[PDB]
């Protein structure tokens, strides 16, 4: 059929973002996809982000929870069963970010909740006592496709996430609402069955649900792979950054931790966190630091070689020239 509709029966936040994944890069995008899933307890962060200062580890393996980084850039969000999550895929030209999520709206108020858009990435409640935020989303876009990932809140605990992060003092000095509040006893199970019939509606076509959990694999390209790197201690954590100079900053795209040594002058191995959206310059920023002598004038050398590279994040890179120009002598 031109439609996939998967279904997660585990609360394995590795399984389930393996899913995910393999649906953006694995799959062909030949069909039209629809995932849903939740999560058990999971911090999930950025690919960029360092856990280690991010996150509070210690309280979150006592209190017992996941700890899950993503491919996409960003920060760090809390998931708990409360949460209901889905993903759209769908090939170009075809797709665009509104038809998944005239889908969503559309499951909302069939639900018995008047929803609208608010802005790109949030979809908003109307209500007496105002707008409500129940989900927030996230989009992908590639040469052949475009995705959009995103979670419902449905009895979400709103006061965890702040347990398991550490306070950012430069991100300080730089509503949300459950659905069980406006829909007393909505489930998971109800908001996916909505969803997937507000998707087979707009198709004008219904295929059958593909349940899928780690005892039994899906039908997808890579999967054991993808899945085995995506609950890897390795991946996900990574060995701590111990290096013996750090500058850090928090800009208004996000904030960098750029971490190496020095010896003889130069920069013998450097390493750069972020929550930026858009990680990849600064990866590459790090990478031409190897060696670098440590001087202003130097730093920025390397940070202005890659400006040609990264047309896209040209303001960016130059508020990080900029800032290196006066952070280092
Ligand atoms: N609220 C924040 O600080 C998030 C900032 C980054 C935005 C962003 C967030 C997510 C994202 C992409 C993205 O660009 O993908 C996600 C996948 C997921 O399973 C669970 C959660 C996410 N979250
Ligand atoms: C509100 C917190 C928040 C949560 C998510 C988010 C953003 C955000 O701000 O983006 C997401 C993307 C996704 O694929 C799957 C799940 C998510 N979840």
């Amino acid at each position: 059929s031109t439609l996939r509709l998967l279904i997660s029966d585990s609360y394995d936040p590795w399984f389930n973002l393996a899913v995910a994944e393999c649906i953006f890069r694995q799959m062909p995008a030949t069909q039209r996809v629809l995932f849903l899933w939740r999560n058990a307890d999971t911090v999930v962060i950025g690919r960029a982000q360092n856990p280690w200062k991010e996150c509070n580890t210690r309280r979150m393996e006592e209190d017992n929870v996941r700890l899950a980084r993503r491919s996409s850039g960003g920060g760090a969000v809390f998931h708990d069963l409360g949460n209901t999550c889905f993903t759209f895929m769908a090939g170009k030209p075809e797709y665009d970010k509104t038809i998944s999520t005239s889908i969503v709206l559309n499951a909302l108020n069939a639900l018995g909740v008047s929803a609208e858009a608010s802005g790109r990435n949030d979809l908003v409640v109307k209500t007496v006592e105002g707008d409500r935020k129940v989900s927030g989303s996230a989009y992908r876009e590639t040469k052949d496709r475009g995705a959009h990932g995103g979670t419902l809140l449905l009895n979400a605990d709103l006061s965890r996430l702040a347990n398991y992060l550490n306070p950012d003092k430069k991100k300080l000095a730089a509503r949300v609402t459950n659905l069980t509040e406006l829909l007393p006893g909505i489930t998971h199970e109800q908001v996916c069955e909505a969803i997937t019939e507000a998707f087979f509606a707009h198709y004008g076509e219904r295929v059958e649900a593909e349940i899928i959990s780690p005892n039994k694999t899906p039908d997808l390209p890579n999967f054991a792979e993808t899945f085995a790197r995506q609950s890897s201690w390795e991946w996900n954590f990574g060995q701590a950054p111990a290096f013996s100079h750090l500058l850090d900053e928090r800009f208004t795209w996000g904030g960098v931790e750029l971490h190496f040594d020095v010896e003889k002058g130069h920069i013998t191995r450097a390493q750069v966190f972020t929550d930026s959206l858009n990680p990849a310059p600064l990866e590459a920023l790090a990478g031409r630091l190897q060696g670098c002598l440590y001087r202003a004038d130097m730093l920025q050398q390397e940070c202005e070689a890659l400006l040609v590279d990264f047309p896209e994040q040209e303001k960016e890179l130059r508020e990080l020239s900029a800032w290196m120009a006066g952070a280092v002598r």
